[PDB]
């Protein structure tokens, strides 16, 4: 079981947001801390992705591209999983030091997006997703969003993506196809969520000075350079099933 050995070994550790929980729960304070969390998580997602089986067979530019497109989905998926194990069905465990109750979901002005992330977290429970299924699905998510113009070497990407589909299939097989149906629908459901957060974070960056929300350097860059390519349709998710 080489492949699963690898996925479990490279899985990133606990990451703290650096949030001072002693301050009043403001919009400005919550969102600056999520942005800080995003910056620190992006560091772990990079090292993780670079260590995945076959990842270096991608052209260097494509390596950087898929990470920059996929990070939001990847982080949301992992977060829902932490949430499942750590908190109740009504809260979102962004970090040990940044757990959203209903009040914070409201003050963040992200209530409706939070409701979707919670549903995602509950689906992991409802479907009884295993650690092994979780890890293979999360690897797949990295290879689930690409430019419509195609990548620098698209051929290598398509082959890598095929291998990770086959790995998820293997993990399932151990009816059988009903599980595969379920997992692919779950995977698809990530993308509309990421899309709403993309739109939210983009809007927030533009108004960020007016509302006193701080955006760290990598975040500022990625949200101004890469996110708008998603929002304008130059970069699109790959769905398993038609939307
Ligand atoms: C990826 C993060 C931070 C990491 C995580 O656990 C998921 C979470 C989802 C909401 C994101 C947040 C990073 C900062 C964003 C993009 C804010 O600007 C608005 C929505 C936030």
């Amino acid at each position: 079981p080489i492949f699963l050995n690898v996925l479990e070994a490279i899985e990133p550790g606990v990451v703290c947001a650096g949030h001072d929980n002693n301050q009043p729960d403001s919009f400005a304070a919550l969102l600056s801390s999520l942005n800080e969390l995003g910056e620190r998580q992006l560091v772990h997602v990079v090292k993780w992705a670079k260590a995945l089986p076959g990842f270096r067979n991608l052209h260097v530019d494509d390596q950087m591209a898929v990470i920059q497109y996929s990070w939001m989905g990847l982080m949301v998926f992992a977060m829902g999983w932490r949430s499942l194990t750590n908190v109740n069905s009504r809260m979102l465990y962004f970090a040990p030091d940044l757990v959203f109750n209903e009040y914070r979901m409201h003050k963040s002005r992200m209530y409706s997006q939070c409701v979707r992330m919670r549903h995602l977290s509950q689906e992991f429970g409802w479907l009884q997703i295993t650690p092994q299924e979780f890890l293979c699905m999360k690897a797949l998510l990295l290879f689930s969003i690409i430019p419509v113009d195609g990548l620098k070497n698209q051929k290598f990407f398509d082959e890598l993506r095929m291998n990770y589909i086959k790995e998820l299939d293997r993990i399932i097989a151990c009816s059988c196809s009903r599980r595969f149906y379920q997992l692919t629908k779950l995977l698809d459901s990530v993308q509309p969520i990421a899309r709403e957060l993309h739109q939210f974070t983009f809007d927030l960056l533009i108004k960020s000075h007016m509302v006193s929300v701080d955006f760290p350097e990598m975040m500022a860059e990625i949200i101004s350079v890469q996110v708008p390519k998603i929002l304008s349709g130059k970069v699109k998710p790959i769905y398993f099933h038609t939307q």
